[PDB]
């Protein structure tokens, strides 16, 4: 296989690199490109040097298997019929194209078998906070339809990027040095305090964040699923925590839950309250499981279950899903 | 008015001195009341000096007319008949009392005239996340009864009193050097990281905090409402956030939930989406409202209604409200 990251210099761009490379994906040549800024720039790859190339509207896809974009939905959008030219498949972590019927919105371990049919041949990498949840709920789903989500998120400065991770950690240096804390990527101090805040507001006075994990579940689940959130931003470096609230057509008591959530894929059970064994993003952080606990029945609602979870935006929330998509669609043949 | 602190040392016995000072509290008395540990310490108040006591069984309570106690559930336990020996109202912060069905379990804006029938001479001050949700929830349940709530919490550090603070200030320090974190006041680092776990774990797997917003909200609210927590611990000083979804009777819009909050007592309304104005721990603070904001509509039940609300642990959670209800019954004539 050939294989291009559009993206490369970034948070996501990285970690694709380092799980292309963990997970022995099987390439033949590998393509960087960027915009002007990393044009140049040199990385390793398995041994081998590499150099970013800027993205033009050109040909340089021919004979490119496979794309992985994460270069913002202005690029995607802009560079979409340049890296499909010849036949290239787009796997695209941006927003740009979730909401399109005809490009698949894909969780494999969920709805894997939408990515067989992308006539754009584009396929869609959902929100990183959206990933997190169906992975965790799909269990639940094959026990009894979830009619009801509600999820408070917890997320961390690394969803804003590398930028909002580096801004963080100044303010750490800022304020054990009694100094000014630096305030820009955000749009207020987020040491010591939390912004309920993620992205742009709509016109219902969700933001577009929490329309994503309403609109984008509904896609990947093919679920009339209602999820309301209340998404935050958290002084935390790098995964994302949910505390959900799912109403079944019937109840699920946590035994039954916990059986499912055991055999799961991509979900590792961590629940053991007299251990003190719950799901914390602080050894969340570069793992691939969405870490599921403090699992019990709901007070509020005798077809309700609660429960919480962490993943890795980095990782599950992007390059590892965007990667499974790809591997999936490998043992399918499709190549 | 004499009126006796019992408890004095810590974070919450020195918030009494200072509210008592700020709201121009009727004071002719001072008495100060600790262990063997802080008998003789000095405490200034309104330009006069005071000398701690070690509490003992006696009759040093004779001619006080109030006693507001934050000395721990088993000091109370322990020292109950003695404070009310001599006919003193003894207002309790702690634990101890609060299921007593003979002891009035209130905040002013929500059920303060339970305060005034107090067979033990006994009332206690709920708990601090429990005070600053039926806050906001009176002016709801005023539209609509409220049958149901989820509710997801941020808690800060000071909820481990002033000892967790520290630990939280001396981590971002070592994090700020490279050292290794000093975890002790907390189950694991709380820097960069969130605990889903606030108190002991009880039977039915949520914890002894998420369990009191449970059982303390039916009492306050002489209601059967159903309220289903997770509690969460946060890098966060001294404000406690809650994101709240509440299902009522009838449906209840946002402008008309808006309304209610605009004229509620003890809230600030914080919510304009266009200027980016919500509640937020930083900002709340060492202030007294509950600041409640980002109320939509719940996408998922249209008898739904999801907010957002802060408020700081020590002041509405804590002293503030103990004075309150203190200050409602001498409105009242009690005295
Ligand atoms: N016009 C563009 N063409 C290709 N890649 C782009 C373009 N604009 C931005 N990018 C890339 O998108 C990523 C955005 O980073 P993040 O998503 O972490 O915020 C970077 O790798 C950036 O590369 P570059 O360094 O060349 O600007
Ligand atoms: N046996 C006791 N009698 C009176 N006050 C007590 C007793 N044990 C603890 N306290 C007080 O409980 C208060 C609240 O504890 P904290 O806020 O530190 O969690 C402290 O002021 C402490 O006073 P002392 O300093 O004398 O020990």
């Amino acid at each position: 296989m050939k294989i291009a990251i559009v993206g490369v210099s970034g948070a996501v761009g990285q970690e694709f690199l380092r799980v292309l490379s963990q997970r022995d994906f099987p390439i033949d040549g590998l393509y960087l490109f960027g915009s002007s800024r990393s044009a140049g720039s040199v990385y390793s790859f398995k041994g081998k040097e590499y150099v970013v190339r800027e993205l033009k509207d050109n040909d340089d896809f021919k004979g490119i298997d496979i794309a992985f974009c994460s270069a913002g939905g202005d690029t995607s959008i802009a560079f979409a019929d340049t890296i499909t030219r010849h036949g290239t498949l787009m796997i695209d972590n941006s927003s740009a194209f979730r909401m399109q019927e005809d490009v698949p919105l894909v969780v494999p371990e969920v709805n894997g078998d939408d990515a067989l049919v992308h006539p754009r041949n584009i396929i869609s990498n959902p929100n990183c906070t959206t990933i997190q949840m169906v992975v965790a709920l799909k269990p639940i789903e094959d026990l009894s339809h979830i009619r009801r989500v509600h999820v408070a998120t917890y997320q961390a400065a690394s969803g804003a990027g590398a930028l909002g991770m580096a801004e963080l950690v100044q303010q750490v240096e800022e304020l054990a040095r009694g100094e000014k804390p630096t305030v820009d990527k955000f749009a207020y101090q987020l040491m010591y305090n939390l912004i309920p805040q993620i992205d742009v507001f709509t016109d219902n006075d969700y933001t577009k964040e929490e329309m994503k994990m309403y609109r984008e579940t509904k896609r990947i689940m093919h679920s009339d699923v209602m999820v309301s959130a209340t998404c935050v931003r958290v002084p935390v470096m790098r995964a994302h925590s949910e505390a959900i609230w799912v109403e079944t057509e019937r109840p699920i008591a946590p035994e039954e839950a916990r059986a499912a959530f055991a055999k799961a894929p991509g979900v590792l059970l961590c629940d053991e309250p007299s251990e003190k064994q719950y799901p914390m993003p602080l050894f969340g952080t570069e793992q691939d499981p969405v870490i599921v606990g403090r699992i019990r029945q709901d007070l509020a609602n005798p077809n309700g279950l609660v429960f919480w979870c962490v993943s890795d935006q980095i990782r599950k929330g992007a390059a590892l899903n965007a990667v499974q998509i790809a591997e999936y669609l490998i043992a399918k043949g499709h190549f």
